[PDB]
């Protein structure tokens, strides 16, 4: 045993699973409106010997040795991630060890609440994330919930859009220590100065976690969060494009003759390491580094503004065969849509578009009272535009979402719980070759783009 | 653009840092206990597509669709961590999505007890780990002591060995839910049966954090954990030679009535959606790549070699000149005492890092200082997965003898910490006594064969 | 030494200073709405050998022996307790050994809520009390606000009532485990079939605190909390007359076939004894039970009927001269006087009135900036009521009351900052006398008509 | 109806319970060693119109008007307890407003503490109190446990006496911010300076809960806690012979550079507006009145004697065929170990509740058990108020042994306590034994002198 034997050779079984992953994934429309395809350049650095090297601590101030090399990498990722959004260093800081997006929120909250401190961020039914305090009506869901006190804002659900009057009315009683502003699932864009006069009205945090939206950010085709918010979050594997990992951006400097400073920084690298992880996964950190250079490229800013037209295009499609859209539109990667209208509910749709190789997640309407059948879907356009798609190439699949959702609706006429319908897409002969065949014309489609990252993994 | 482009063409300044640090790995010997080098194989599935692959949920219970593959992935995972460990399927269940070791003990703690909850661990100077509830007594550091209120079990201070009836003393005053057996600079053995007596007085949950021994676990060479804990959890890098990740162990099943176990559940939603988000399913992958390695003949006889490695090592310092705290390794790792030798635990890592020996300063018993501990932590896992074998351990021993004797000899002519190490750097008598070395460390340690690409 | 000997023969420093505070009750208008003059009789068991007697524990359930009698007193003082409020005792049950108000609250916190569970009371200045949760914007003031999550809950600042609607809304986003229907400065009835239905939405305690009310609760001139509320607090020593003590009153017995039960009374009892408290004060107990017996005779009826009729007379006296009032009159047994369209605050009304012998507290209207100089009074009848006033001495009182705020007005023409004001009511001598010839008047008034308790202490 | 009838004329129904309460206390021998017989002069005060006022706030700093007078009440109430136990103003003050000794104590760990920050006290089995932060093995039972995180020290379980060796131990471990020297069933003296060394060490605030001993502290025939203590609470009753109030003393004043301390601000606001409301103005006169009696020559005279009497009652004690816990009072009250002696504590305060006197059973070191514990608490500032002297203590004793006999003669008919105390009420032979003991314990004891009113 030499421990450079190859993966095909060495585990067949696992080997070809992952070919079996990387089919799916060639072969598929992936609309998960939070997935996107890895570059090879940062994948072969995921995977690589960065994974051996325990570096506890931050560069200059590490707790073992032989952390010269990776104290580089580190460092030229922390300055790849401020010039891709076109920070000051002397304004700017970025710890870039946080393992995901849930880790990186959890660590603000850790370094500047005390346990039990509130927190405020839009619900998530409403389109917030679990960890902006997600509590249910009977049980805490997100750790944001337990380890401090959350009460969520709520979308106008007549416009679709973030209740700002009714978050400043509650923000004044409920006195949060924090404020989040980043959804999940949201399609327009957010008005974080309105979000930075509640925060500096009930003396607040402003968190700006734009996980969604980080690669448009960078682009600079939407605007910059970091115009307003003191502290902001992001996910790397998402508009970012890059490894699963998560970044923490932080302010410095100058926050009756006496100057103000800023005391993000100490307490944010503390609550990262020690406090909550562990040994930073430097391989992780290396490949977010490369994405990180990827999105200063004039590349990605058409990549990034090619994802605005995809999904407008989307929408436009959508809107045009009958769909109506929560918000009535979107401004951003992802469409919020509303299948009330159709008579199909968003769980049924989900299944029977995930059938025929058209993956995405049913998505809670503004009115929804049930969550087994949410009314609607998320989509989103990043993931299949790394693949060259182009605006036509979403009106197609527009195109094919139509004729799942027009499967669904003979299904529903033929079933009557949830469990039958979804039975019935598997066990009834009509409909199972009615889906093989738009199945097989989905995949036919999607084939023929390119994929980024590895040929047959 | 295409996303296919290799990183030597595309990031050619990112290329040289990787190339760089796989010189590194390969020049020196690495003696950090808690490092291994990772398998070709497991890299290449830890760099994979796997990454693009939101899946949040567990097999069957996923929240959106497109997880058929990476259901039987994480399953496949889950049985070979099972099967690694030795487990019946009906009394254990594994999470195999902890993003790392202090994720997963976070998890348990969250799925198990209530905000504040009290918790008992080894103290961090006494060899425990961070998450393990570690507070000073000026700040509380890990958030393990924030969320949770915890108290500290010390060692025996001349003994070396955990204090066993001290801390069964103080859990009938501290009254604990839960108690951590498990060590982070240990180097003798841990009483999992007294633990459970202490742990089934006090009616309180017994985890095992097995990160630095899961491999010698998994070999069968140590005994294991599980025939007396209720929760196990661990890292799957360290002796187990796997990618960064961490894994939870619980017991499952049944407990006049029938009480069931109802780990499982607290467990599973802890990790999600309680802690983490979506799953990074290239580790769970690699994970079980190096699951699968675990249960070959291959890696018991591997993971028997790192014992005499470490025993061998352990011997020869005994030589030479050093003491080493409790006396005996009993696995992977030694904790050498450099009080004995007028050098302070701190100084050797830097002198030894300046000739390519990585290891880490550690707190003996009795140190009056954290700015100059008295011992070094030695590994035997990482040189070992580089086929060393005893005569191989022993030279690196006094490779390491050249070192704290090199390191003596500017002590002499410095006075502080600050001056010691200016003193490395700047007088050419030393820089050059370093650079001698310096080539011996390298030469000999690049001879031996290195797991994972060639180049990356 | 015997220890009989009187407090006129041992202490005649202390004796004086009893007699000093027996004529200034005698002699001054007494318009605080949370004060009365407990009975003699009640008196005589409040400083009897019952404060000798250790019963920590409950009647029938003691720690100790010796009990015996005061086991009869305090099942005798629950029995009053039921009587004196309507209660059928196997629908309520009744603890007596809270100390005061804000223990009896507190039991009920810790008895139902675990630490930093959530509370939600109408707010300080609002009217609420200090127990429902007050926290500022800057301290967690009242302890229940420190060991429970509390927001508050508003007035319509245009009616000055209670915002039901507001508070339906932010209950379902807040989540509270209990809310409390009780107030401190409120003068209208409270919708407790409302706040019942907001409570029995999210799932939440309500919790009546009647403390100011308590009295009119059982002489059934006004709606009964207990026909909604599932816990009931009152203090033993506003509108009730008598000794200073608490009372929680929880309900009993019947809460798919199953019979569902209540959980109050052991809970309740156990957060009184042993958490909270240690051995009651079976003194204050007896003197209790005195005033319950004292509360069910048709006396009390009479009596609490007064306090309505002065109170309204009171008030509309105030309207009579120019004054405005908040919620714009009463329905219970306190006016709440807005004093800001006469150009006089209410911290220095509070002042001039007190050097007058006339007893208020300023109060915040609905729109107050400061806290420093609200803008309004606090005015009760229940004292001077039990001193036999009428509806024509309360409107006398109100005519003395005129002529303070005159005498104000004058004084803020000649001075500045606050304390400008209090210093020139003592050391301009114009004023001073002036002030002398009110005060004269006031307490020439007030000292013929009767007052209950002992004669010289 | 005018508010000024007797309240024997106006509620007969109370006038007769308060008159057979008064007859109960003249009628028995009262060896509660927390209660006291509460002087005229008080109980005037208690009874009187300062129940009418509210005056929340503090002196000078209230929140309404018309506290003229009760300012200058709960001033004289301050100086007199500064005066009480001999405390400078300048290095003392003093909180009059505790409606009893709980809410004193709950004050402080509100005015010092962040919720769950830690406490440490002695176990109420071990004779510490309820709010000195006692959690079962089952139960967080005192709200002390609840919003603070407690662990308990103990006794050495046959020296008796508090181990202060194992108390320095945990403390280090545990870290606690505040520890409670004070006791409820302690027959000994604690040693104040060594609890603040342990304190000193730890970091951690020594309060000094003296309510059981504080008239013996006043009259300065004890150590005072106020030499080494922080914060110290207490009760007004108990040996300060007063009403049912609290009081809590926080030192006051300068703790290179002047550091001044700052508990004032933090004491006087956790008790109002954190906890209290209004104060008990009547409480708070009658307390002045008691804490000027025990400036007197006669209060340490008084204090004086209850020594002498529970010393007496100790010697006596040991005689007969009593052990005692700690084999040694110094204080007010005697801790006795009836386990040698074939009767248990829960059996011997009922036998001795029906031929009137009240004592309480106590948990001595070694009970196997809670239903039955092995001991009694007999106390002496009730009786010795009644002008007792140890002539007329010895005697209590073997009307005590008369009933220890007693007691043991029916356990020999019956089984479980419930046939117990069943037998004492239905059997002809024991009811009239018992009577017969009763009247010449109450014929004994109507003889003496009784503080407060003839008939109430
Ligand atoms: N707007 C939004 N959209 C997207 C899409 C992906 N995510 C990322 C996270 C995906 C997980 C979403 C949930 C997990 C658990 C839930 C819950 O309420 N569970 C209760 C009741 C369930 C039952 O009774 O059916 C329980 O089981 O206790 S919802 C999100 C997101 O964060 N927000
Ligand atoms: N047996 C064991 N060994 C090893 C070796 C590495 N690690 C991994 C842990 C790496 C070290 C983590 C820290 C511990 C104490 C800290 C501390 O004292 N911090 C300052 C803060 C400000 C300052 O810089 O002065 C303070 O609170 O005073 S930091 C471990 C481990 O977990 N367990
Ligand atoms: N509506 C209403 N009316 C009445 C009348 C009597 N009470 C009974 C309780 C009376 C006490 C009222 C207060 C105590 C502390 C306060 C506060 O806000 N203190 C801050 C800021 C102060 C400053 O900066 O001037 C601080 O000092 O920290 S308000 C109440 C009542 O409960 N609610
Ligand atoms: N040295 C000292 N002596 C004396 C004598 C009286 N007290 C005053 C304290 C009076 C007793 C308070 C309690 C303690 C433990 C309880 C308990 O165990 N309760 C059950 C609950 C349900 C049940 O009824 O089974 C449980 O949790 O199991 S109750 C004290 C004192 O404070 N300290
Ligand atoms: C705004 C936001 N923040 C944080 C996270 C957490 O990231 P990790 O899953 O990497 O922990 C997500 C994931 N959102 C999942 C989705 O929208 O499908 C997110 O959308
Ligand atoms: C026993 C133990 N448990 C948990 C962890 C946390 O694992 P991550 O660093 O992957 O979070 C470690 C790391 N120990 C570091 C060392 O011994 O060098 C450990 O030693
Ligand atoms: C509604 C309410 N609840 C509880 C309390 C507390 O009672 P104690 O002060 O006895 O603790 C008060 C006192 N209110 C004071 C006032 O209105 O002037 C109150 O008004
Ligand atoms: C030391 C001590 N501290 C505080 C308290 C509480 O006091 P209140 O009961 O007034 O709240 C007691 C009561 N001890 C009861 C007994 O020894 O019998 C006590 O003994």
């Amino acid at each position: 045993w030499t421990g450079q034997e190859s993966l095909s050779d060495s585990d067949p079984e696992m080997w070809e699973l992952l070919q079996r992953e990387k089919d799916r994934q060639c072969r598929g429309l992936e609309l998960i409106a939070s997935e996107n395809f890895c570059s090879r350049a940062a994948l072969e650095a995921l995977g690589s010997c960065l994974n051996n090297k325990y570096s506890e601590g931050y560069p200059g101030k590490r707790y073992y040795g032989g952390a010269e090399v990776v104290d580089e990498i580190e460092l030229l990722c922390q300055r790849r991630a401020l010039e891709a959004f076109d920070l000051d260093p002397a304004q700017w800081g970025v710890n870039v060890q946080p393992y995901s997006g849930s880790p990186a929120n959890l660590a603000v909250y850790t370094a500047l609440l005390q346990p039990h401190d509130r927190i405020m961020g839009l619900d998530l039914p409403d389109g917030g994330h679990l960890t902006h305090g997600y509590m249910s009506d009977v049980k805490r869901i997100s750790a944001t919930s337990i380890f401090f006190e959350s009460m969520p804002y709520k979308l106008n659900p007549k416009t679709g859009l973030i209740d700002y009057n009714q978050l400043a009315l509650t923000a004044r009683l409920f006195r949060p220590r924090l404020i989040i502003a980043g959804t999940s699932a949201y399609a327009r864009l957010i008005d974080y100065a309105r979000m930075r006069e509640v925060c500096d009205e009930v003396k607040a945090h402003l968190l700006a976690d734009m996980a969604h939206i980080s690669g448009l950010v960078a682009a600079k085709v939407i605007p910059s969060p970091f115009k307003h918010a003191d502290i902001v979050t992001t996910t790397t594997h998402k508009t970012l494009r890059g490894a699963r990992s998560g970044l923490i951006f932080y302010r410095k400097g100058v926050k009756t003759g006496r100057e103000i400073p800023y005391t993000f920084e100490d307490r944010i690298n503390f609550a990262v390491f020690p406090s909550l992880q562990g040994g930073p996964h430097n391989h992780a950190i290396a490949a977010v580094a490369v994405a990180l250079k990827q999105a200063c490229t004039p590349m990605f800013r058409e990549y990034s503004l090619q994802v605005l037209k995809n999904a407008r295009a989307m929408a436009d499609a959508l809107l045009e065969r009958g769909y109506s859209l929560v918000s009535g539109g979107t401004d951003n990667h992802l469409v919020l849509v509303d299948l009330r209208p159709k008579g199909l509910d968003g769980a049924r749709a989900e299944r029977v578009l995930e059938l025929v190789s058209i993956t995405a997640n049913k998505n809670t309407c503004p009115g929804d009272r049930s969550a087994i059948t949410p009314g609607g879907l998320r989509l989103g356009a990043p993931a299949l535009t790394s693949r060259q798609f182009r605006e036509d190439d979403f009106r197609r699949v527009v195109d094919f979402i139509d004729e799942g959702v027009n499967i669904g609706l003979e299904v529903k006429s033929k079933t009557a719980k949830l469990q039958d319908f979804k039975s019935f897409l598997l066990k009834d002969s009509e409909t199972s070759q009615r889906l093989a065949n738009l199945r097989q014309r989905v995949e036919q489609f999607a084939r023929a783009f390119p994929m980024p990252g590895f040929d047959e993994h």
